Parts: structure tokens; C-alpha cells; sequence
């Protein structure tokens, strides 16, 4: 009866800054972020920092343990007794689609992981989906859209330490198959329905600041046809 | 209503030759077996070998997906209506325990696992627990009982590939967290009820051949208390 919704983009798009607006528009939503601050804490070892410090050996492992916490946050969202409110929005940062479709593939793609790796992922990945699937099923995306440029100059600004080697090489290719699975439709998912998911695309290389006002009125009328 | 039993034992202490004289003793005993063969192929590469062949940088892929894919096989074999027979008991072999307490422990102490991938590993096997804990609680515990050097002559005897370079080094660590777990009732796991479930340990350093009849009634003997 929960509607989910999440929220797609490169890294440092803007996610993180677009859902801390969603929570005051409306008593019913409700977010469940990424955690990725947990990430460089495990329970400890900063995991996100081996990933990126050395993606041969720890992409596999960093990839796994990133889509397992996510599910879990979910998860632990769609049981929190957040259902007794009259129109329940529940929006995911990121999902278990592009967590597989875009960051898990990329890093294959990139020999950072080999076949048995990326074998063992799909087959783990699938696996959790068709236990916990059914409930994380989204009725809409929201696609963040903004030039690998825009992102590096944002992962400056924001400073996370763990992310300032990432070239924007990496964040090109992020950037394509962003644009190849939300914006031309052409990626090939495993999930038949996720091809005709309604998707909200924002263009956020402006600055928040003046463009906030017009991208409410965008989700709140999108979510309408919902 | 299924009574679960699991089989422990160090690696070629004679299991998979203990188990296959199961079936026969009553036509309500089901077994599922440690899923080794597709180990070694998966979906393929070769995760068995490849964990043997570089333990520090394999050990977590594998460990992990060897204890995955044991869950699976024994949730499917719960579901797997092979409930509708008079007394049906389902003997696994090993279990997410000894995985963790026993194998995985072991290569973390012997710095084959670093600090973070112990912790993430534990993490997963908890979370692992508590979804699916419940219905794979063990009534029994029989632990074929053998010496470091009988197990060494019967990895040679046995003949897989990738276990031909095991040392008896390895092998005598692992005797003795089987001993500590399930002889001397002093290993601490996280799961009270372990503590106080029956055990029947069986000494397999003789032949099968001329033990056989002895180790059977033992087992119909130890099943009749439970
Ligand atoms: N539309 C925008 N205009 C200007 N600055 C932005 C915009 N979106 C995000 N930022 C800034 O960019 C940085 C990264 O944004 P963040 O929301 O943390 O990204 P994400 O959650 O997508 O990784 C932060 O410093 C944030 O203040
Ligand atoms: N009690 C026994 N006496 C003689 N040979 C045995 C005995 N148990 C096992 N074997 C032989 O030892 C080898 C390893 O046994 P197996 O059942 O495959 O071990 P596990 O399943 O514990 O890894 C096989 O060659 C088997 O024929
Ligand atoms: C969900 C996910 C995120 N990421 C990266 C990891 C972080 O750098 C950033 C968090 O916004 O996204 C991945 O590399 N793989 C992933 O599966
Ligand atoms: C269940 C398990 C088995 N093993 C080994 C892997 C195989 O060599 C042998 C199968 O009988 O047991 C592990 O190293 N870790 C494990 O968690």
C-alpha cells in the first residue's frame, strides 16, 4: 500500500540534498537513505576507502556488502510501522537495480572484478531478490541528471574523503549507463516491469537554490499519476 | 515438525561416506548434502580452487558463498514437501555453525581474513540468522570423530584436485575447533540452545567396511532420545 519511489543519479548528482527537501513537503513520505556513512565504519574498517583505494581486490567485496545494507534499510523501512498514514510516499536513495545495472556491472566491465566474482554477485543478487523482491517492487524513479562534470566539481565540494580520488573517467561511464537505463530505456534489466516504471527526469546542473520551487511542483505532480 | 541433524566432521574424516548410508535405514530420512561439486564451478570458475590456491586474497569470497549456498540448499530442502511422511528427519551436512565457528574462524585467526572482512562476514552470517534462523534449528549434532592424519591419508585416498594440497597443518587446527565445539563443549557461539543440544560423537579412524553395523545402531539408538 506504500508507494516506493527512488532517487537515481551519478555521485554527487545531488541525492543526498534533493531528499532532506522531500520530508517537510508532505507528513507522509518518508526516506531511507544510503548508508553510506556506514560504509567507511564497518560493524572498524573503512570498506568504501578499500574500494577505491584498491578496486581489484575490494570491489567485489565493497559491492556486495553495498547492496546487503541497502536491502536491509529497505527492508527495515517497509516493516517500521510508517503504514497507518493516509497516503504513504517511501523513497529509496538509489535501489538494488543500479546498485547491480550501473555499479556492480561498471566495475566488471572495468576488470575490477572477474568472472567468478561477478558470477557469484548476480547469482547472490538474484537470489535476494526473489525473497525480499515482491516488497521492494518501485512504482516510479526520480533520475537527478547531471554532466559527469557537474559531479566531480560536487564530490570537490562536498569533500567526502574516501571519494576524492574518483576521476571523472569513472563518473563518464556512471553518467552513460545512467542515461542508457533512464533516459533511452535500452538497458536490459532481469525485471520485466521495470521497463514500464514511470520515471521523473531532473535537470540539476543549476544550482539548487533558484531551481528548488520548480522541482516540487515536478514531483508533486508526478506523483499524482502514480 | 522435521527433526534436523547435522553431520560434522573434519575435511575427508569420511561424511559424505556416512551419509550415503542414510537413505537405506528408513525410507523417511532425507539428507542434503554439502554442495563441494558445484564449488568448483559456478553459476564457471573454480572458487574452491581459487580459495586453496590464494587463501588471503579468496577466503571471504568463498567462505561467504559457501555458506550461502548451504542455506539455500537446506531451506529448499524444508520446503521441498518431503513433509507428509510418518517421522521425517533431515540430516544436513555441516552447517552454518561450523561454517563460522570452525571454518571461517579459522582462516580469520590464521590472518587469511583481515578485520574487515571477518566483521562484514559476521555481520551477513547474524542477518543470515535472524531472516532464516529459526527454521534451520539443529535437534542433533552427530560429529564423526577422526585424527588430522586419518583425514590427510583420506584426501589422497578421495583424490579432489583442489583439495590435494591441504597440509596437515590446516587440518590439525581444524581438529581441534571441532574438539573444543563438540567433544569439549567449550567453544562459545552466539546461539544458546548449541550448548544443550545432544551430540553423539562416532570415532572413524577404523574402516567402514567392519564398522558399519556398530556406527548404524548407534544412530538409531541416539535418534529414539530425541
Ligand atoms: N543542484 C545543486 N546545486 C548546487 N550544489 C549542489 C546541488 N546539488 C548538490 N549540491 C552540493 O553538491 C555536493 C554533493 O551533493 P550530495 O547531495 O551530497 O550528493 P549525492 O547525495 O548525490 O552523492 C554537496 O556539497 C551539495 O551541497
Ligand atoms: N571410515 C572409513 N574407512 C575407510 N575409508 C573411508 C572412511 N570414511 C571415508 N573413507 C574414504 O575416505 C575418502 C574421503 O571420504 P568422504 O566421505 O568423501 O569425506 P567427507 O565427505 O568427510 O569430505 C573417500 O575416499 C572415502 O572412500
Ligand atoms: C549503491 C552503490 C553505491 N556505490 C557508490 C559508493 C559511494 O561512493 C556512493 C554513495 O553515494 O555510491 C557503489 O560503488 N556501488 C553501489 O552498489
Ligand atoms: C562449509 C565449509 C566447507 N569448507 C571446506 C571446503 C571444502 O574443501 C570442504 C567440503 O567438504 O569443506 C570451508 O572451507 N568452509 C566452509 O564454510
Amino acid at each position: 500500500r506504500i508507494k516506493k519511489i527512488s532517487i537515481e543519479g551519478n555521485i554527487a548528482a545531488g541525492k543526498s540534498t534533493f531528499v532532506n527537501i522531500l520530508k517537510q513537503l508532505c507528513e507522509d513520505w518518508e526516506v531511507v537513505p544510503e548508508p553510506v556513512a556506514r560504509w567507511c565504519n564497518v560493524q572498524g574498517g573503512n570498506v568504501l576507502q578499500m574500494m577505491y583505494e584498491k578496486p581489484e581486490r575490494w570491489s567485489f567485496t565493497f559491492q556486495t556488502y553495498a547492496c546487503l545494507s541497502m536491502i536491509r534499510a529497505q527492508l527495515a523501512s517497509l516493516n517500521g510501522k510508517l503504514k497507518d498514514a493516509e497516503k504513504p510516499v517511501l523513497f529509496f536513495e538509489r535501489s538494488v537495480y543500479s546498485a547491480r545495472y550501473i555499479f556492480a556491472s561498471n566495475l566488471y566491465e572495468s576488470e575490477c572484478m572477474n568472472e567468478t566474482e561477478w558470477t557469484i554477485y548476480q547469482d547472490w543478487h538474484d537470489w535476494m531478490n526473489n525473497q525480499f523482491g515482491q516488497s521492494l517492487e518501485l512504482d516510479g524513479i526520480i533520475y537527478l541528471q547531471a554532466t559527469p562534470e557537474t559531479c566531480l566539481h560536487r564530490i570537490y565540494l562536498r569533500g567526502r574523503n574516501e571519494e576524492q580520488g574518483i576521476p571523472l573517467e569513472y563518473l563518464e561511464k556512471l553518467h552513460y549507463k545512467h542515461e542508457s537505463w533512464l533516459l533511452h530505456r535500452t538497458l536490459k534489466t532481469n525485471f520485466d516491469y521495470l521497463q514500464e516504471v514511470p520515471i521523473l527526469t531532473l535537470d540539476v546542473n543549476e544550482d539548487f537554490k533558484d531551481k528548488y520551487e520548480s522541482l516540487v511542483e515536478k514531483v508533486k505532480e508526478f506523483l499524482s499519476t502514480l
